[PDB]
């Protein structure tokens, strides 16, 4: 959609680049809300209304074709990101799901480079990504997410999408959802927006999940029909890694009973380990809390290979069929090598209560406990803070107390 007159005021976020010899060096980045979370209205003279709802093509009165949609639908800048639950402070990013005014902005943001006009493209195969988190205000059913999508670096800036990454255009993920704009262009045919997705972190104070999701496509693919469905071009489920799913129940949770005690802040380290041919072979997650490294658990379950890292043998054995068919760990790594955009979000699930994250096989949350209607009794204002985003050489992003 066409940018409007209102100023976009991106929050500034200091991050780090790390090497063993040089330590962690600060860098300037900016934060941008998803394009379709900006106010979208019709051009002057065309009356009231927007330009479409999630899940659908844009309305054909203003968007009969891409060219018309591009002139007839206007996307306003956001001058105060706090109105959407997004604030920064130094090296910290705070995402508020619910505001005191009662709004539920459920923000999703991307990391922009220092120019504000191109996403910060991360190339993580053979490297590590680390962040600090405060998960205390995330009960059952909440998902704080920090993940990578194979979005285009400029948000696919083009004649009809002049806003680009500066306005957060170009979102895609492994769910192939239909949005009224894709790559900043009106989605006349109602295609889904598909791409490879590495879910570094999907977690609350009750469970922590990691999952690569492959697609058989490079970059953003517009899917039709069955291509967007479970048997299509992307892996909806992912290859999931959650201590509870592998019968380790004392690793992560609220209290001293857990190794990673989510009542306190902690550091989350993710290494993307390559083989000698430079292809991704293993994904390794460990933590740091109270100045001490917390190594990964090993799996502890019948039928699950004994491992402390995600790899093809584990993914296959645990039933990650589309993951394997659509490229497996090597395919995920090829996307990481090409370059990915960092997305951070907070959300809840009216339909399914986030049960896959923290209920049953996946955690301690009871049936119904993660419903949004229950979340608000437990934590009226869910929120997450990510701090000290940093990436670089294996072994360089963390430091134990001496
Ligand atoms: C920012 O974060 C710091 C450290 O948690 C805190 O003490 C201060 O009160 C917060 N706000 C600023 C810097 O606006
Ligand atoms: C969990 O692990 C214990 C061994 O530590 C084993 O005895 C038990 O059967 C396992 N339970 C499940 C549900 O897999």
């Amino acid at each position: 959609q066409k940018p409007g007159e209102t100023k976009e005021v991106h929050p500034q976020l200091t991050t780090f680049r790390c090497t063993k010899r040089g330590g962690c060096k600060p860098a300037t980045n900016f934060i941008v809300l998803d394009s379709l979370s900006h106010p979208i209205h019709r051009a002057e003279g065309l009356g009231p209304g927007g330009c479409g709802d999630w899940g659908n093509p844009p309305p054909k009165d203003v968007c009969p074709d891409v060219e018309s949609c591009a002139k007839n639908c206007i996307m306003e800048g956001i001058p105060d990101y706090s109105q959407y639950g997004v604030t920064t402070n130094g090296t910290s990013l705070r995402l508020q799901h619910i505001l005191p005014d009662g709004r539920v902005p459920s923000p999703r943001v991307y990391l922009l480079d220092k120019t504000k006009r191109r996403y910060e493209m991360l190339h993580l195969t053979g490297f590590e990504f680390t962040f600090d988190v405060d998960a205390t205000k995330l009960p059952c059913g909440m998902n704080s997410a920090l993940y990578l999508s194979e979005m285009h670096p400029t948000g696919a800036k083009s004649k009809y999408n002049p806003g680009g990454a500066y306005y957060g255009t170009g979102y895609c993920d492994a769910q192939c959802f239909v949005t009224p704009f894709i790559n900043g262009l009106g989605n006349i045919e109602g295609k889904g927006s598909c791409c490879n997705e590495m879910d570094i972190w999907e977690a609350n104070s009750r469970a922590s999940h990691v999952a690569p999701h492959t697609c058989n496509k490079k970059g953003l693919y517009l899917c039709e029909g069955e291509e967007c469905a479970f048997e299509g071009v992307c892996d909806k489920n992912g290859c999931g890694w959650n201590n509870y799913r592998v019968n380790v129940t004392d690793y992560y949770g609220r209290g001293e009973e857990f190794k990673v005690n989510t009542l306190k802040p902690f550091t989350v380290v993710t290494q993307f380990l390559a083989n000698r041919r430079g292809k991704l072979e293993k994904i390794h997650r460990f933590y740091v809390q109270d100045g001490k490294v917390i190594e990964s658990f090993y799996t502890n379950k019948e039928g699950v290979p004994y491992t402390n890292m995600i790899d093809d043998e584990f993914c296959e054995a645990t039933g990650s069929r589309k993951y394997m068919e659509l490229g497996a760990t090597q395919g995920m790594g090829e996307a990481l090598t090409r370059g990915m955009v960092l997305a951070m979000s907070i959300w809840w699930d009216q339909g399914g209560n986030m049960e896959w994250l923290d209920h049953g096989e996946a955690g301690p949350c009871a049936k119904g406990e993660g419903a949004p209607s229950n979340i608000v009794q437990v934590e009226p204002f869910p929120e997450v803070t990510y701090t000290n985003l940093r990436w670089g050489e294996i072994g360089s992003t963390y430091q134990e107390l001496q």
